[PDB]
This record gives structure tokens, C-alpha cells and sequence, in this order.
């Protein structure tokens, strides 16, 4: 009997920017 | 009987500016 | 009975900038 | 102004700003997994 | 101002800029996880 | 019966700037 | 002006700005994780 | 100014600035990670 528990849990109260460019090319 | 039990929780209460540049030209 | 319990907990109450470059040109 | 019995205020900014004055020739190539034969 | 009983106030500021002023040439490639054969 | 606990926290209350530069020009 | 029988006043700012003023030119290249036979 | 009895006040900046001027000629090439062959 094999248990598995996972959580993940994000809570954001606030700003968050996030910005991610692969190859890009930003002016 | 295996159990595993995993919590990831990310909290934010405040501004988080991430910037991922891969392979990218910013001007 | 192997139980394995992994925590990982990030509160942030502030200002986090994270910028990751990574082969990129940024002017 | 704040003159109350008590008064929380938070002012988060995130600015991020990517600007180019440009006066001439700019280049840009990007290759990113890129597999040329 | 603040006379408050009391009062509590945070500013949290990221300010991430890039800013270019070319007056020339700038030739920019880049190359990432690329395999030339 | 083997038990292993692993917990890691990160509270932040204040400005972190990280930045990690891999193989790329900043001007 | 705090004249509080309390105050708490946090500023917290991370500031990057990247600036380049460029009269002339500027080559770059990046390799990254790039074989090339 | 502060007239209250408490009042806390932390001020905390991290300034990360990259200025470049350049009037001539600047190359720039990264190779990380990179096997040639």
C-alpha cells in the first residue's frame, strides 16, 4: 500500500512581473 | 507501506520581479 | 513502512528582483 | 495624510522598462535551439 | 504625514531598467543550445 | 522503518536583488 | 512627518538599470550549450 | 521628521547599475558550455 501525497500550493498577495524572452529580441 | 508526503508553498506578500533571458537581445 | 516528508516553504514579504541572463546581450 | 486611529498603506511597483534611442544600425540575430545541417 | 495612534506604510520598489542610446552600431547574435554541423 | 524529514523555509522580509549572468554581454 | 504615537515605515527598493551609451560600435556574440562540428 | 514616540523606519535598497559609454570599438563573445569540434 503506497501513499503519495503532494501539494503545491502558491498564493501571491502582492505583484508579481515576470518576464521570460527565449531568442527574442526586445527594443 | 510507503508514504511520502511532499508540500511545496510559496507565500508572496510583496512584489517579486523575475527576468529570464535566454538567448536574448534587450535593448 | 518508509515515510518521507519534504517541506519547502518560501514566504516572501518584500521586494525580490531576480534577473537571470543566460547567453544573452542586454544594452 | 494620515491622521486616523491607524491606517496600513502598501504601494508595491514592479517597473520594468526597456527603452532604445536608436540613432544608427542595430543587428540582431537570435538562435535558440537552433540545429542547422 | 502621518500624526496617526498609528500607522504603518511599506513601499516595495523593483525597478529593473535597460535602457540603450545607440549613436554607432551595435551587432548582437546570440546562440544557445544550437548545433551547427 | 525509516523516516526522513527534510524541511526548507525561506521567509524574506525585505529586498533581495539577485541576478546570475551565464555567457551574456550586458552594456 | 511622522508624529505618530506609533509609526513603522518600510522602503524597500532593488534598484538594476542597465545603460549604455554607445558612440561607436559593439560586437557581441553568445555561445551557450552550442556544439558545433 | 519624527515627533512620535516609536517610529520605526527601515529604509533598504539595493542599487545594481551597469553604465557603459563607449566611443570606439567594444567585442564581446561568450562561450559557456560549448564543445567544438
Amino acid at each position: 500500500r503506497l501513499a503519495n501525497f503532494l501539494v503545491h500550493s502558491s498564493n501571491n498577495f502582492g505583484a508579481i512581473l515576470s518576464s521570460t524572452n527565449v531568442g527574442s529580441n526586445t527594443y
